[PDB]
């Protein structure tokens, strides 16, 4: 007996849909869900997607407050729809897929990911949810997550941190860390070897390793020798030159982060999504020196220090690839004397 | 258990709220409310109302679908709010009344009219319901209709029509004429002796009266010749002088209707709202004769007759005060040598 | 002191903005202005225009409410800009322009028309207005209308018609032919020969000569014998072909409103705004032969007849040019054995 | 004679209305109030209430801006609506009462507290302004703020901080702590012995005591043994548990801002509204350890351990009501073996 | 071959208008554009201007994007239009201007500055483009920016700062101090001598002179003792007086930011948009001091020393024209025996 009602009545009294009986008064304004309380409208929900209000309030408060994997990780494993869940997409205040299996009346395509409809359809299974690893075995097209092993099933570990309620995490009084499985066309998919991003902020940014610790405190020369990366170009790529009008390099977050320190920069987010590499125009407020499109990657600085000595620089340009959240992302390397010159994300 | 999709499921399988139960899935966009049916969204309702979308919808889909007092009644008669029902006004798109009571949990004040924040508004009562005579009887303001006798209590007869749905009837299937009984402090009203206006259309008008039947068939010269009428300005204030840029007259639904047949006008209905009074600002399109503010109203053409005969016409200009849909109704008299100028409902 | 309540108050109580003072309570929702009238909200004006709502109020509270030339002969005649008054365009539901000269605050490039920036704006001039006719005078940019003589100016007669708020027509209470007189830098024009548009509905058309009588009274064979039309194409132009799957022809108003009275047909108004020649998506329902652009002229038949019977019909295929509502109108003449095979209006 | 525009030109000349005289060009569009400033629209007001744009623009120009109690506290006092003024809710961005008095014709229902609407409705007086204190011994249903002593009523001090154009704060140039005076049903109501929450903020939390200073600058074993907590559940209750999925305690707002200054989390206000208890949804960063409601109450910490050590602790669970804010707040009292195991604001 | 998809193209793949081919789907709701990634709908911009949807999106990705005048500069010198550039108002979220030339096909008067419709307007011309200081030359109206010498033209040095992608910054990567040229009716203006402000956040304030960092690190006295500033009234004008109900002085931005050092405080800004002063209605958070038009300059001490030093003391009050930002800013100066009382931005 799914009401919008009683949406807002779980909204109010749990914090969240939790399939309790109950109703309140709602008003629904433009984009805008409301409740009475107190003789008084208080908001309860803004409508920022593309769906009628009412069914993103109910998706909204339908979304899975248990630590998921980030909607990058599920885009990048062409994930299309979840099976009796929604995975909200924080970054995009909208649910990370169109349609539903299971959830609410408007966006179900399926009530069960056995229905037919969903045999084309990549669903999102979870492990930890009763029937779903069987769910996944009868599937046609899946991406399975479990916190410990399937019996037959090769696992993937992924990547330490979750998304818990839009909050980025490695879990330790959760687990965060998932097993990951996909198939395609009824077969069970090898997953890639895989480096995986960080997904750690400018203002709160925190270093993983010795190296990451060395790279904030020293200076550039000294960080360099130490590192032995003479002729591997960290003064462009991962440093930045802001002596010309155009913003040189400036392609790794930890390198954003080092220089956020000393001055403020603006960073455009002219296409606001969760990916693996993310696309701002940049303009440092201490030169002026900007760019429009500086792709920005969140690699842990030994990981990206690994790719980069690992290539052969004897060509003038070539790309590289490198799959880093289970996606390949090509890399554009340009070389002169047996040195680096640039070494950046690929412009698509 | 109130919710919107179960007054959506009410509206799709019974034509209204009825009470039954089950749900069928709703979108709202912007200020309408759509239901999915076979894969694609229908129109349920378009908010035409100063309320929020969801609540105007219910309000709709509670509207009362017997015969009721056309809202220009209730209004004369002071009624605030309705017992249990809702009083739809059809000529605004939208609830009669501000508030409800034991109708919808966003617009209810009480869900008993024997609640104390009732006492001091003038509740309307329907006779025809179980138990609303004696919820009358108790309370202290207060509208009472009925198809027949209460005991110890004096009726005025109310107008012949109703409105059932939107469409203003003289029931011959259903009882539209009722009693009129009124409470003011818990004193039972002795309602005032009034005349009632037909609410007639100018496209569908019909004679009510042989005096009626003649003035639509006669000439003018020969009805004011039959009838007497010299010396009384029907000319002006009926027929209508369309000779001058400024309209003449044409105060008089009948005369309105006469002029209709022959020729078109625009009547534009600036205050659309449902009053005893009405004012246009109308251009007539054979002359181009027009006037910003035409006040008309539907009167039998008998009783329009008695009260222009029931006059002194011995002063120049004055003040004529007549009891219609029991308001009064202040008309300007205008005379000269013994003689009628013009007469006009100076109301809006 | 102008103010969203002064010109509400006028709309309630004059029926437009009358320069009365008084002040109603207002509430916008969305794109509506509603008015407080006994506790309840009373819609006042929708607007249908791209400026913000409560200025499109105000511009249509000031309309003039005097028959005023046509929005498309002011648009044929160059008219960027009226002075101290509002052209409402009822086709469109909007100001004809975008600007107005001492009207409303928001959309006043100026209050007086001698101001600088009027200077090369085509200013729109009323005779009928005190000090117009000496403002067009000293206008650099100017469209002056009379209902007389203007000393040493020569005039234009206009057409017989004007719009009355919104309704074409032709005065009998109410002068509607002007005289017209048009200044493009200082210097007088002299307006060129023109024909006339009629102006008439599909719905209420009215013959307005005695080959229009014949016209919708005989046959298509006796009218074409009557008026020597034989290898004019009437059958194909005026009549219309309806035998194959594109309906051919049909581009004379009254060829559509004799058609009208046998057999309906859905007009789709594509681009709704006053013009010349108007351009339709046309379905005949009878036979379901339909044009996706029918254009459509309404002139006077005899007017037409002269048009055709004045061309050379002796080349396959040219332009043929003609003034009507001052403007230039070009027609596709196509001929063939010295007989007329088409002529449409080819403007939109 | 009040307007749109002239409310406009008093919040651009005087921040806010000062019943100054004067005009500006308005535009409202959707949900917004712009004026026009050098030729290009400034936005002066966002319409984040169920009002009409307009509407909502006059109560938050004519906003009271004097320090006012907070809306919390308004609210636990059952006020309704205020006497000639607006109480603004910064909290909800919208006037913390439906209708007004004496203040604005759309949401007016009355002008003056003395009219018999105003009698059954708990009418806000401020005995700052000349005449209030008259009006609140006239009302039948009241609360009064005064400065100092009115002859014969009996005074509550309230809060030390108020509300002043929403910056919560303890008043140095201005009186913010009041006396406070209710009467329900023509009779002064004596106001409870109370304990009154803070207001302080997460983000700029400053302790008001030394024992707040030692909770914040202490380790917890050390403060718990310094003020004799052994026993008192202050572990689980004020310093929280993040070692569970759930987590355990946190809801006294001191024990969230220690927390704060070392890890961050999130708190998901899902009814965003001002009131003596908050539930928040929240998610700790660090851990992962989350709760979907999350009590929490900003007391003094001595008050919080006065409440607690007052406590029998010899039952399994009991319900504790406190006065706050002039409210009873139930606490949930959880005890074994003569020990607190939970105390928390019972969630209702 | 100017569309929707194609301005969504360029914004996705070059961060901006780039004149680039190609499309991507867009969706258009409400006030938003949208743009399908991986089957969902991505955020690409949200419309704050009073201009259509799309029209606003296309002005805002072909937005300038290098370092320009910031918008106070272009208003205080009278900008109408800039040629074949869209200078964006980031306070505002909206373009500076309201109709462009050559940019886009909605807002455009004009493709070329040398169009007639030009002549009257000051058009803003950007040396650093081809061809502009020659449009400048053959302008009636403009402005003109340049990086070096104009054989013939005076020059006026702007100020040190410019606005690039809405960060406002002196240039060490690129040029941000132009030389200024106006014309009015084709003769080049003399510009005068004028202070500039310096355009700094109280947030993030940093001193400029030797007297701003001794004005922020020394107490009120041994300043004021330091820089013989005995009988100027600093402590009233510059440090704020907070003792009062309504705040004293505080109208030097410096003055704001040591203050906000210690204690914060709630600037209204009831216009928001970019001006040389600025009105905020404040409110001290510590005192609970305020003042609803608090007028706000940001000059470098130094510059408002030498002009407060600059003026005669001897009469009680009189206005003070001083030039700042190429504008005449009216202050008032308040005087008693010989010594400075107040002295503030004059308030119109
Ligand atoms: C594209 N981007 C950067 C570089 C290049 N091409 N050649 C050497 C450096
Ligand atoms: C106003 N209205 C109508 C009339 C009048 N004044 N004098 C004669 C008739
Ligand atoms: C285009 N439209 C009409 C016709 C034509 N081409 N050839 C003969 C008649
Ligand atoms: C509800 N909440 C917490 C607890 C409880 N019940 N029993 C002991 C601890
Ligand atoms: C206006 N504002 C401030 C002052 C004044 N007038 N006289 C002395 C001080």
């Amino acid at each position: 007996a799914m009401s919008l009602e009683n949406v807002a009545f779980n909204v109010v009294n749990k914090g969240h849909f939790d399939g309790q009986q109950g109703e309140v008064p709602v008003s629904i304004i433009n984009n805008t869900v409301y409740t009475k309380v107190d003789g008084v409208d208080v908001e309860l929900f803004e409508n920022k997607t593309t769906l009628p209000v009412n069914v993103a309030f109910e998706l909204w408060a339908k979304r899975n407050i248990k630590p998921v994997p980030e909607v990058k990780i599920l885009n990048n494993l062409g994930v299309d729809i979840a099976a009796n869940t929604v995975i909200w997409d924080y970054k995009r205040d909208a649910p990370a897929h169109i349609s539903t299996i299971g959830v609410c009346s408007m966006t179900d395509i399926a009530k069960k990911p056995t229905e037919t409809i969903c045999a084309p359809l990549t669903v999102f299974f979870d492990g930890r949810v009763d029937g779903q690893v069987d769910l996944f075995r009868n599937a046609r097209n899946g991406v399975l997550i479990t916190e410990g092993s399937v019996k037959g099933l090769q696992p993937s570990v992924g990547p330490k941190q979750a998304s818990l309620n839009g909050v980025t995490l490695i879990g330790e009084a959760v687990k965060t860390q998932f097993n990951y499985y996909k198939k395609v066309d009824g077969v069970v998919q090898q997953l890639p070897e895989t480096y995986f991003t960080q997904s750690r902020n400018l203002q709160e940014f925190k270093p993983r390793s010795q190296m990451e610790i060395d790279f904030l405190e020293l200076a550039m020369d000294e960080f360099i020798e130490r590192y032995k990366l003479e002729g591997y170009a960290f003064e462009h790529i991962v440093y930045g030159d802001f002596s010309h009008s155009q913003l040189g390099g400036l392609h790794l977050l930890i390198g954003l982060a080092k220089r956020f320190k000393e001055s403020p920069f603006e960073l455009e987010d002219f296409i606001p999504m969760d990916s693996t590499v993310k696309n701002y125009f940049i303009t440092d407020a201490q030169t002026g020196s900007s760019k429009c499109v500086c792709s920005v990657i969140d690699l842990l600085l030994d990981d990206f220090v690994e790719i980069i000595k690992s290539q052969d620089l004897s060509v003038v340009s070539k790309v590289v690839k490198v799959t880093i959240d289970y996606t390949e992302i090509s890399f554009m390397l340009w070389c002169k004397d047996g040195h680096v010159e640039t070494f950046y994300p690929k412009l698509q």
